[PDB]
């Protein structure tokens, strides 16, 4: 059940700089471990989520 790196067919699967892994076992088809980026959320971590106070689009936290 070891974490090996998706192959680049697969490795989309996690978008985001998403580290995509797979479950190395004789049992599962292909379940997969994503090692996502910090702020990102979803099964692909589509969806970035609070990094910021990011709502504050007026505050200089984006420049």
């Amino acid at each position: 059940s070891h974490l090996v790196k998706c192959a680049e067919k697969e490795k989309t699967f996690c978008v985001n700089g998403g580290e995509c892994f797979m479950v190395k076992d004789l049992s599962n088809p292909s379940r997969y471990l994503c090692k996502c980026q910090p702020g990102f959320t979803g099964a692909r971590c589509t969806e970035n989520v609070p990094m910021k106070v990011q709502n504050q689009e007026k505050a200089e936290e984006l420049y």
